DNA sequence: CCGACGTCGCATCAGC
DNA sequence: GCTGATGCGA
DNA sequence: GTCGG
């Protein structure tokens, strides 16, 4: 964090554009800029120096010069003072509440945590659970707790069917010392790109984790993706652990490497890699890498038998999970 | 100058 | 009910 | 907001 002040500024600007202006490409522009500055191994001395980096243009360069000279940004100082922007930004911190619902709530005079708590009937299920655990979801997860959680998940999954493979991805697989949540990739030989020989594969696992009181709430749930809440068990007279967000994704077993590449992240890393893939004439999702034809249409899936194969196709040197934290 | 910006799952809604 | 778009999220 | 062509 040689340039923590700058990256903080840009992230706050990113959040404004996403939540208030509802301009998603500005949000990504700022986040991309923040990321490239974050890994820049010098303390930045000027906006001109920063503009040399890919993703930093004229406007951000000027903001960096203002921030360097004064320690502040007048544009952000004004935004911070605005009631509507501040209220909208706050409401979006609740899981299930996005830019649209936040602005609608503020219109209806619901703009504080207290306002939300007395208008619970106006929330959908996701938002209601998000409000319930607002405090808990603010807290990060120490890696040591992540290891406890991994142990439970992998063992409970094993008990259902010993041919399941569960892999913890996201920031954990990238070796982070603390995570925002837990991300679990799931495979079973019955579910491939060719066929589904077994129903309720994800359901079976979710059910087991509920039975042992690990999973406590559900935000969303379908055939391949689960979004919910979990909690570590605590001992006698111990204060309870905070409730944690958990994401589970069932991927066709023969498409594990594309799946694990996707869910390992980071989000910005995926954006950068897939953009580069397009430049190289391929498209990548969580299932396949495919060539783009002359007319621009995706062709048939290419052979993949390691994460590295995917890097090879787009002419990138392989990068370990710990080097993908962009 | 300006088109494009990664890709997709689940909840919810409009229109039929 | 289905189809397609919108919102929020991974 | 940025940038490749
Ligand atoms: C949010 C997001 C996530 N992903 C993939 C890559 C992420 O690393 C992976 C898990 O999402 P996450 O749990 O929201 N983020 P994280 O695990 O990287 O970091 P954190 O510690 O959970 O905050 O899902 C995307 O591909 N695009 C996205 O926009
Ligand atoms: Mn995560
Ligand atoms: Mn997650
Ligand atoms: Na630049
Ligand atoms: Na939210």
């Amino acid at each position: 964090t040689l340039n923590g002040g700058i990256t903080d500024m840009l992230t706050e600007l990113a959040n404004f554009e996403k939540n208030v202006s509802q301009a998603i490409h500005k949000y990504n522009a700022y986040r991309k800029a923040a990321s490239v500055i974050a890994k820049y191994p010098h303390k930045i001395k000027s906006g001109a120096e920063a503009k040399k980096l890919p993703g930093v243009g004229t406007k951000i360069a000027e903001k960096i010069d203002e921030f360097l000279a004064t320690g502040k940004l007048r544009k952000l100082e004004k935004i911070r003072q605005d009631d509507t922007s501040s209220s909208i930004n706050f409401l979006t911190r609740v899981s299930g509440i996005g830019p649209s619902a936040a602005r609608k709530f503020v219109d209806e005079g619901i703009k504080t945590l207290e306002d939300l708590r007395k208008n619970e009937d106006k929330l959908n299920h996701h938002q209601r659970i998000g409000l319930k655990y607002f405090g808990d979801f603010e807290k990060r997860i120490p890696r040591e707790e992540m290891l406890q959680m991994q142990d439970i998940v992998l063992n409970e999954v094993k008990k259902v069917d010993s041919e399941y493979i569960a892999t913890v991805c996201g920031s954990f697989r990238r070796g982070a010392e603390s995570s925002g949540d837990m991300d679990v990739l799931l495979t079973h030989p019955s579910f491939t790109s060719e066929s589904t020989k077994q129903p309720k594969l994800l359901h079976q696992v979710v059910e087991q984790l509920q039975k042992v009181h690990f999973i406590t709430d559900t935000l969303s749930k379908g055939e391949t993706k689960f979004m919910g809440v979990c909690q570590l068990p605590s001992k006698n007279d111990e204060k309870e652990y905070p409730h944690r967000r958990i994401d589970i994704r069932l991927i066709p077993k023969d498409q594990y490497y594309c799946g694990v590449l996707y869910f390992t992240g980071s989000d910005i890393f995926n954006k950068n890699m897939r953009a580069h893939a397009l430049e190289k004439g391929f498209t990548i999702n969580e299932y396949t890498i495919r060539p783009l034809g002359v007319t621009g249409v995706a062709g048939e899936p290419l052979p993949v038998d390691s994460e590295k194969d995917i890097f090879d196709y787009i002419q990138w040197k392989y990068r370990e999970p710990k080097d993908r934290s962009e």
